[PDB]
């Protein structure tokens, strides 16, 4: 490709840099012996374990688009494109020209070309993934449609970085974005505006039609819970382990002694957009497969669960949009706040930082650890 | 023992190489003088790093024992073995055989053997634990019985290391097996054994047992709380900090005015058979010594816990059985699911990857947040 | 500053090996010519590689005070000490005081100092972020007040540092100490000071007035929960987003119609020490910036939430006091109990060892996951 190419170019440098003076000048050489072959060697083992750590932590395709450019791999690849042209214009000026001699330090040339380019490796991975173990920061996020709020502990990660890893743990550890739990709030808006300190008062004097609302609502959905649960129960029980069938025809055999009672309580909870019947039979042979009890299928469809319990196109992982007041190349601080806006909701994160902690000790001596029968 | 000799002779190799000279040819040495000895300094100097950093991330005993082989250790002790072996190779044909001169080169050859190893210490970090760092994949793990489900991000691990990680992650955040709160269901099945689409219909315009049964029994345990709490409360209470005794005899002193309380919330939520008495002595003590309230040492009876607060003969650390379709040698990627088998539950973990996830700038003018006072 | 100075001193210690003898005895030095330039180069790459790392992992502020003195650090220090005073030994003892020749050893020399300090900054790494990635302990934490008990897995960590990584999560992760909360049992404890098997027995025939209180009180906080939420939601609906004001004034302006409710939900959830006029018109201000629903402003206020979403003068980050029965240098092991203590409640923290861990491969055959249609 591009980037294997150029990769295999500064691979070959050192080797480049070695097998050419035997090429162009053979009979110029001043013998080596002993010495130039025990720099071979741990030329060629380092070259190894250059090439390992290369394949073990770069070796990958990209993990996510940024709105600017990532500064750390371009100060990287910049800090590699000057370290590999200037080694080639110090070769071609000053070897190459002069056809030198002592072919003993062209070989220490290039063992140093490969240390400093193990150290320019060692520098990638303290720049990429160890400058944030040390957790600096923290980061509410928050929804800005149902408020789920979570906190992350980061290192010294610019708003990119830390958006990406906000989101990471948003499509990991938040509820799924459902509009249909929504949408009572607004129409009861709506019915505000169909229809002012005294006016609250007012209004805490009338009836409060939500919580008894909200009783009744969670009092239908308990009562759908356990017609499901017992749906599930029996419709498990249906079917022996042991016509032989595949865990795909059974899911579809025993499957409409649960069909309504699933429809009635993924209506009841509004989650009749996020599961279909394919992908309910999917996950039912899945459950079947896997000797799971009615519960452990059931589990999925009791709560809202998190984004990646679904559909590949249920979650859009294209459509995120950074909104931050600063320049989203900037390294995280105390109080800034930058928002991850999806098509209907928004991350809303604000970054504080981790408070200076002092610790100091006390001895509580064991001996102080009396205690007496009366009362206190 | 054996590894930690092999770890002498490997520390031992760049000394090796370096006294046999003055030792086996002491007259046929050419004078270094001041090179050799700056030489000299900055060996040992990167020899105690090594023994630091060797001493920092491997003087540690084995973690868990594996289905088959770790990779990445395989790997380095194979080229710990190959690097080792080549440089007594070399050191015995080219230099012991030769009897060489300029003693400067043989330190420089110690010297990269030093740098070289230094490298495969850095290599073997950047293998082990620097390469799962970066969050590539998502792991939903479920378990079969109860199907508590929780996710987490991993790394490039292979299915080995991704199960034991995920078998941490299970001592320390689900709830422990309980296979009393199981009995139920099992009996429900049994008793539907006891006795399609319409007659499920039948059963959702039958009565609702277990709709009544969960209400009456979440009373009941809610009861059993506020006696429980109250119970210890006063049980706390009986004692002063200030007959003087220790922690052990005013937890057994005071624990008979809360012993029944508690048996009956431990029978009402069957966790009698995971909180012997002793140990519930042991805890009390414990919270009597730390200045806990009674509902600090209740919070352990109230909830089921993870399995790390119980005994150890209660987690089967031993027992654990991985079940992979493919290799578990091979690396984690999409759509793979491998299930950890307990004695009696399993965990169930499918494998997605965190997608690939566009940012980009909008800019939302801070002009643009004007407001009127008018309704929307 | 100071360590800034000693930093400096440390960069320019093979500068300062370089520099000096063109400048001590300029007609004295050997051509050099090709391999002293070659050398160069890598020198200052190397130099470069050590500048940018050693920025990116420590040109940071100290994160916290600690009861005794760092293991790490200081053994660090002592060895850049060490390192670079017997450096400057040999450089004046064996190459200033004698005027040495062959310059090419003195710029190795140089480059063995990069190469050594290069792998401090590594040993550093090694040390302080990268000993603890592997997740070898499990520590249970549990305030003393409430019983809020989280786990969390560390490294092979001292007391010191698992303790601050435990007030990390703490600020993180743990609800705010609320002393309101806990008046209760305060009061019932001194209503029962105010009047042993048997007086046990005839607290459990008594009437549980805690069961039918804590019933009420849930009752009524979720009648002030759907006041509330009603009260926003009309709140927020009186303000257009599109005379002109900003989101400070539209705040002041719908406030008055949510207050009353917001201030009747928070004395009845006993919050209202938590949330200042002024920092909920800053929050509010906040929502109506960011376009957050009514319940995304609200559930800040609905349930207790962390430490860190409240005012910096609520979290007492400097008055913590770490209470270990050993050195809290040492290291963590299975066992120990370590406990830090605030000014009014103290997370008692147990730290076990992570079980050593057996898996075996089973065979599962997909031929054997074949299904009848008959009842289990």
């Amino acid at each position: 490709t591009v980037a294997s190419f150029l990769g295999l170019l500064v691979f070959l440098t050192p080797i480049a840099f070695i097998l050419l003076p035997p090429i162009l000048w053979r009979d110029e050489l001043e013998p080596c012996g002993t010495i130039c072959e025990g720099l071979f060697i741990s030329m060629a083992f380092k070259l190894l374990i250059l090439l390992i750590g290369t394949w073990a932590l770069f070796f990958r395709k990209r993990r996510a688009d940024m709105p600017r450019v990532f500064v750390f791999r371009a100060l990287l690849l910049v800090l590699i494109f000057l370290f590999v042209v200037s080694y080639w214009l110090f070769y071609g000026v000053r070897i190459l020209d002069s056809r030198d001699r002592n072919y003993q330090g062209i070989v220490q040339y290039a063992v140093s070309l490969v240390d400093a380019l193990l150290f320019i490796h060692y520098l990638a991975i303290v720049l990429l993934e160890l400058r944030q173990l040390q957790p600096m920061f923290t980061l509410q996020v928050v929804r800005s449609t149902d408020g789920e709020s979570r906190f992350y502990s980061l290192g010294h990660l610019s708003i990119q970085r830390a958006a990406l890893v906000v989101l990471e743990n948003y499509y990991k550890d938040f509820t799924i974005y459902n509009p249909n739990l929504l949408t009572a709030s607004k129409f009861r808006a709506a019915k505000h505006m169909a229809g002012i300190a005294a006016a609250a008062r007012r209004r805490d004097s009338s009836h409060n039609e939500l919580y008894y609302e909200e009783a009744e609502h969670e009092r239908r959905v308990k009562k759908r819970k356990a017609r499901l649960v017992v749906a599930v129960e029996e419709a498990f029980i249906h079917i022996q382990r042991l016509e032989v069938m595949d865990p795909r025809e059974a899911a579809q055999a025993i499957f409409p002694s649960m069909a309504r009672a699933l429809q009635k309580y993924l209506r009841i909870t509004r989650q009749q957009n996020y599961h279909s019947m394919e992908s309910i039979l999917q996950h039912l042979a899945f459950c079947i497969t896997n000797g799971m009890t009615p519960k452990a299928f059931l589990e999925r469809y009791l709560s809202a669960g998190p984004t990646l319990q679904y559909d590949k196109d249920r979650w859009l992982s294209t459509q995120w949009r950074l909104v931050s007041d600063e320049a989203v190349t900037n390294g995280l601080r105390d109080g800034i706040v930058f928002v991850l806006k999806c098509l209907d909701f928004s991350l809303v994160v604000n970054v504080k930082k981790i408070p200076f902690i002092i610790l100091s000790e006390e001895f509580i001596d064991p001996k102080s650890h009396k205690f007496v029968l009366r009362l206190q």
